[PDB]
């Protein structure tokens, strides 16, 4: 075959392990191996059963985004099973450090598909990813001719692991529906030359049958791509851009959902539904004119009772933010009127980046109504982690025009305003990295007692939207 | 109605909370509420897709195993989905502390089937119960006429709610036939007595039709309990047990496969398919005339890739035991070959216990074989944690009477020798707490460079076996 160098070596390494795993299963009765009993296929082709991704676990990375100590495809596989729909394990062993192990530890730790990204060339290799677990392989049409491809798919057939079917360009796409294949897997990066061409998986998508699904691997950033190409990739294989950062299932939430946080928080119940439907961000207002002020006892209660948001501190003042620091506050959220120029605004910035250290994230809230506004987040959005746009300009209706905002600045905002379950589809179209949802999700005047209140199935449904939302 | 006093005074509670209910879903388009797309009684009625077991998040307990600070049911949620056939969820605030805000945290973070423990008198409760992510309900017949049931019953089929109808007798179980119940509720605890008969549910099994689930609750000790009882019950309800420990995790594994070991660990993958199959105890070897003889260096590189197994460290010398304490090593194993009198094992133990210090638990290992065996055993189960009977008594064959062993022994002991796949079941019948699993899962001489490592697939296949077991 014509196979980039990278690959080529890797074939014929995965060839001279062949006899290892033939004496590694010899014990084992291939005829009586049980059959998968879970589908990749149904998990990838519904909306229920999990998110639109396949979440990878792969030892050789540099992930220098955090200290790794040990490999742990059980502790990655407890927190992927929480979001996605299929599980990829590599066992590929001489330059993915991989091996059989990993596939039963995540097979006997998750309830998902269990996928063996495999360079598959014999059979034995099928035989031994059902022993250790497999639900699904991977069959490269790159790397196998039509006969080689249907007596492995065969091979497969015989114990219910569906196939991820990799094809390059329109050829094998033509070649994989002569061969009847039901998951077809793109990669946006040509091995050859290591190009990203992120549209190629549009580009094949138009030729699939309308009964496959489509899967596609590489250059997927975050959730604004994620939007970008949803509209023709039913999943996203990803992994290393999760295990590579500190904290596993804030990842996670990130890439599937976004940046978005769930402000006002005065509750336990509350920062607990909003952790679980998929909010990275938690709000606390310290402002004692408001019916979400809390005390620094329910305060701390509440970031006890959900540890896993990131919480942010929101105040009106100008100064004095070290009084709002507290174990668990991971930005303040400036939310002062604005200042009298760009320059007051940069000062206001620096002197709170100054008051709590560079171990505590600056947000800066910005009225889009008040006519400086545009100006200061276009302005002020290198000095700050996080931009707070409030895109309901009241009474006058929405005088600015959200076509001349910067991409930078998007990327920096989370859209506000009154951003709740029926709006969220309109909200998200603007194309800020994220949303800022607080009295769109409260319960209203009529609900007792519970009026004001965070309602849990507004949180649900405005969750589930952000998860399935792409760009129409 | 005639019911106990405290179910008595709940259900008059849960009718004076109905205008609360009734105002905080007034919001609510009932009509157009989503249909529950996870089946409980498939999850119940098949072996795949989780464990025998409906796992309950209930607030209010004494709970004296622990120190709780906070209620956190996502993360109760978040180990039984590892585990489970359905989540429980306790939606009653007045005494058992529960809300609708438990319910929606726990749907959103579990893939299973997903209960609403509530007193259910009106259909605002069956509506709030969708709109906050149920996927089933509990209906009691001791509460409801034949009427009222019909009524809710249908509440829940417009939104495909699966139904827990509890029934406490014969007469119970054949109104429920009548309604065409399809998943049985049972309590072995009277409520009007708090006596607990665990036959109740054996007996009511008889009478319930074949195509129909039971599910039986309260007085579920151990997995002992679960193995006489697991003939009758499809899956068993608990909670309270597994929440009120140091460890929600290691509870879950110790109820459902029991106190196992898996033996003479030599590698991180080992002990991490280990615990993802459900073990509870790892075995680290430091005799050095051992081909499973692990290094200081492999031994705490094992403990820091799983830190989820409780650690034994096995060693064949009559003192110096503090010399093999490390972090995580939760017991020594004294493997020494038997001494002299009772009295010499009684004091070995006593040293040992005396080396190690009360935060480290003390194992005594024992063969069947040596003709003083059985003796010391019954002498010194009071005195040790465990003891590891070693069942296979080599080519004399099995010459001691395993019918002899006092409950308390059994209770006190893992079975070992040679503990397999194939043997599994066969050892289970002999309904000692625990397995020791060892050479029994091992790659065999054929395996080449694997043999004599853990086989993964064979370890998939054991807990699997010792998942479903139950006494014949």
């Amino acid at each position: 075959n014509n196979l980039p160098t990278v690959l080529e070596s890797i074939v014929e390494g995965r060839r001279g392990h062949l006899e290892e795993i033939r004496a590694r299963i010899a014990h084992v009765d291939v005829d009586a191996l049980p059959k998968s009993t879970r589908s990749l296929f149904d998990s990838l082709n519904q909306g229920r059963g999990g998110a639109r991704f396949i979440m990878e676990c792969k030892s050789a990375s540099p992930s220098l985004g955090m200290i790794r100590e040990h490999y742990q495809p059980g502790e990655i596989a407890r927190v992927y099973s929480r979001y996605a729909s299929g599980i990829s394990v590599l066992c590929e062993p001489d330059r993915f450090g991989g091996d059989y192990d990993h596939l039963a530890t995540v097979a006997a730790t998750s309830h998902l598909p269990v996928l063996c990204k495999d360079f598959i060339i014999d059979p034995v290799q099928v035989h031994a990813a059902r022993y250790f677990g497999a639900d699904a392989i991977l069959l490269m049409l790159s790397v196998l001719d039509d006969e080689e491809y249907a007596a492995l798919a065969a091979e497969a057939a015989r114990f219910d692991l569906d196939i991820l079917t990799e094809v390059i360009d329109e050829e094998e796409v033509a070649r994989a529906i002569k061969l009847g294949a039901k998951i077809f897997g793109v990669n946006h990066r040509n091995l050859h030359d290591l190009s990203i061409d992120l549209d190629r998986s549009r580009r094949l998508s138009k030729l699939i049958p309308a009964d496959a699904v489509l899967v596609s691997e590489s250059g997927v950033r975050d959730t604004e791509t994620v939007r970008q190409l949803g509209g023709h990739s039913n999943a996203f294989l990803v992994g290393s851009q999760l295990t590579s950062q500190e904290n596993v299932d804030l990842a996670a939430r990130e890439l599937v959902y976004g940046p978005n946080k769930v402000c006002g928080l005065t509750s336990p119940s509350a920062a607990q539904t909003a952790r679980a439907a998929g909010a990275v961000y938690g709000g606390l207002i310290f402002e004692e004119a408001s019916p979400r002020n809390v005390s620094r006892e329910t305060l701390q209660k509440i970031i006890a009772a959900e540890p896993n948001l990131r919480y942010v501190a929101v105040s009106r003042r100008t100064s004095g933010y070290k009084d709002l620091l507290v174990d668990g506050i991971f930005a303040v959220q400036i939310h002062a009127p604005l200042q009298d120029s760009v320059e007051a605004e940069k000062a206001l910035i620096a002197a709170v980046r100054e008051e709590v250290g560079p171990q505590v994230q600056v947000w800066r809230a910005i009225s889009m109504s008040s006519p400086l506004g545009a100006e200061v987040a276009a302005a002020v959005e290198g000095d700050v982690d996080k931009l707070i746009l409030d895109a309901h300009e009241g009474g006058s209706g929405e005088v600015f025009d959200w076509a001349t905002v910067p991409a930078a600045v998007k990327a920096k905002s989370l859209l506000a305003g009154g951003i709740s379950p029926d709006n969220a589809a309109q909200a998200l179209a603007v194309g800020c990295a994220g949303l800022d949802i607080n009295s769109g999700v409260e319960y209203p005047a009529g609900a007792g007692t519970w009026a004001g209140a965070k309602d849990a199935g507004a949180l649900l449904k405005i969750f589930a939207t952000i998860s399935t939302f792409h760009y129409l």
